[PDB]
C-alpha cells in the first residue's frame, strides 16, 4: 500500500516538525516490524525523513537506529561499495 506508506511518511514529517522524539521513536519501531522493499524505499524516501529526525535528535539510540536503517537499505541494495564510496553524487551537508 503505497498510499498507506505515503501517509506514514507524512505522519513522520509531522513528527519531525513537532520535534516529537517519542513519536518518532514509536514510528521507527513500527517500521522495524513492517518490512519494506528497496523499491518502496526508492519511491518513498522515508530514509530522508529518518535522517532529518537524526539531525534533530540527540538520542544515541535514535542515531544508532538511523544508521541501522541505512545499513539495512544498503544490504537491500546489495551494493554497499558504491554507497560507501559514493562520490558520483554531491552530498549536501543539510537538506532544506
Amino acid at each position: 500500500m503505497e498510499d498507506e506508506v505515503v501517509r506514514f511518511a507524512k505522519k513522520m514529517d509531522k513528527m519531525v516538525q513537532k520535534k516529537n522524539a517519542a513519536g518518532a521513536l514509536d514510528l521507527l519501531k513500527e517500521l522495524k516490524n513492517i518490512p519494506m522493499t528497496l523499491e518502496l524505499l526508492q519511491s518513498t524516501r522515508i530514509g530522508m525523513s529518518v535522517n532529518a529526525i537524526r539531525k534533530q535528535s540527540t538520542d544515541e539510540e535514535v542515531t544508532s537506529l538511523a544508521k541501522s536503517l541505512i545499513k539495512s537499505w544498503k544490504k537491500l541494495l546489495d551494493g554497499p561499495s558504491t554507497e560507501k564510496d559514493l562520490d558520483e553524487k554531491k552530498k549536501e551537508p543539510a537538506i532544506t
